[PDB]
């Protein structure tokens, strides 16, 4: 699964519902915090619409769980991420990632 | 595209043949030499069906010019990687990367 953990709070009530585009900062590091990616070194919020599988489970399901205008670090499980093979040549296999989201709009 | 540089030599005669499996060790990393992923720490060899387009372009057409025996240094663009979207959360956009490959068999 995903463990949220706030970092910072936004509105308690504007949750994604599925079909929305998700506008998010995001940080992906290894388990210990190894970045990896940061959507804050281009300046530019990625968008991800829920329902379409466009980024993976934890990712997902670790937003939805997000209210606008909140922060928060997700833990990913390997299950949830990339599983037992990874992707190799980026991902090792059983990897853990830790994101760390900022749910700037939806749309 | 790849750049393949021999880093040692096959027996110059044995190359792959679209639907042989490929035996690889391979070492995954960033333009810079930053360490991604290696099947080398997990003392597991990497196996790819040649032409399935199971591996990136540049991974595969690199492996393609390889000789059983063969270690190369394989430079891949951006393009014939995750591209100019690259793989959100792991890769950035426009990254080129560099894997230190060796074809251990074919079968």
């Amino acid at each position: 699964g995903v463990q949220v953990e706030t970092i910072s709070p936004g509105d308690g009530r504007t949750f994604p519902k599925r079909g929305q585009t998700c506008v998010v900062h995001y940080t992906g590091m290894l388990e210990d915090g190894k970045k990896m990616d940061s959507s804050r070194d281009r300046n530019k919020p990625f968008k991800f619409m829920l329902g379409k599988q466009e980024v993976i489970r934890g990712w997902e399901e670790g937003v939805a769980q997000m209210s606008v205008g909140q922060r928060a670090k997700l833990t990913i499980s390997p299950d949830y991420a990339y599983g037992a093979t990874g992707h190799p040549g980026i991902i090792p296999p059983h990897a853990t990632l830790v994101f760390d989201v900022e749910l700037l709009k939806l749309e």
